[PDB]
């Protein structure tokens, strides 16, 4: 089998992706944030404390023929940028662009922090990583991808998200129609959960390439690049008026300015970002200082190949025995 659905930007700056999501019989459609740095589906439901939702669709298992509750199971995630949800948890039937399995844990939240309910966009979340990170307790349950793995026609999905456009998830083939040139493979260690890598280093603008391994995570939910503070250092050098602000929370840039491109590499591979994929707009609204999408990963503890890094590229996330991934330019 296989599945393939549009992922769309939630607003004109590509904060994250929705992408469509049949839950349940009959269907319920919910917009979920496509997660390769987590591994719960999560949604906003019929039990979610009602002052916390705000215009979001809800999934209400009691309306669904197939959801069962899973007895006793319940949820509770916290993310890198200080949010969190928690609830407890049904099984049901979930499809993704023709792509159905029987039986998926999604977990109903009762609790949503601010971010969340704030953003009426984001119905819920679907992670991709490894199903190790799964918070179900007491029995951990599988991501989607663990689940439809052995169905698909190839153990594998791809990620092709768009700059200021609509992109696409598939799952089970490689569309060799969506990137130029070749795929680049690289290892992954699973030992954190995630789709772990190293890059072979990075180059600012037109540049020289600096060799250097650089660990970090292939992250979909993430927006932005958050890379070593040498890295960002010399990124934003480059950029007259470019500053660290603390009291902003990262680098931020004279909207006048052109960004140069960021480089970075895969093998012997290379990845070029635009230097407008790297622009975030005004800081608040009306402001004339502009929020970098490069930023430092000191303190983070890891690095994150967030959406900045992956929409520049066709990406492969090989869930075989030994997974891989694998970046192809487009």
């Amino acid at each position: 089998s296989t599945g393939s659905a549009t992922t769309t930007p939630i607003d004109s700056l590509d904060d994250a992706y929705i992408t469509p999501v049949q839950i349940g019989t009959p269907a319920q459609t919910l917009n979920l944030d496509f997660d390769t740095g987590s591994s719960d589906l999560w949604v906003f439901s019929s039990e979610t404390t009602a002052s916390e939702v705000d215009g979001q669709t809800i999934y209400t298992p009691s309306k669904s023929t197939t959801a069962k509750l899973l007895s006793g199971a319940t949820w509770s995630i916290s993310y890198g940028d200080g949010s969190s949800s928690s609830g407890d948890v049904y099984t049901d039937t979930v499809s993704v662009g023709g792509l159905t399995v029987t039986g998926q844990a999604v977990e109903s939240a009762k609790k949503v922090s601010s971010s969340f309910t704030e953003d009426s966009t984001i119905d819920g979340l679907l992670g991709l990583a490894f199903s190790t990170l799964n918070t179900v307790s007491p029995t951990q349950q599988k991501t989607f991808f663990d689940n439809a793995k052995a169905s698909l026609d190839s153990p594998v999905f791809t990620a092709d998200l768009g700059y200021h456009a609509p992109g696409t998830y598939n799952f089970g083939f490689i569309d060799t129609t969506a990137y130029t040139g070749s795929i680049t493979y690289t290892a992954v260690s699973t030992k954190q959960g995630f789709w772990e890598w190293t890059s072979t280093g990075y180059a600012v603008g037109s540049g020289t390439f600096k060799s250097t391994s650089i660990d970090g995570i292939a992250d979909t939910g993430t927006t932005l690049l958050y890379l070593p503070a040498t890295v960002v250092s010399a990124y934003w050098a480059q950029v007259s008026g470019a500053k660290s602000s603390s009291s902003v929370g990262g680098y931020v840039f004279p909207c006048s300015a052109t960004l140069p491109s960021f480089t970075f590499g895969v093998g012997s591979a290379r990845i070029v970002i635009p230097g407008d994929y790297i622009d975030f707009g005004p800081i608040s609204t009306g402001s004339s200082s502009c929020f970098g999408g490069i930023q430092s990963s000191a303190g983070i503890g890891i690095n994150i190949f967030g959406d900045v890094a992956l929409k520049a590229a066709f990406v492969v996330f090989n869930g075989a025995t030994t997974p891989t991934l694998g970046f192809a330019s487009k």
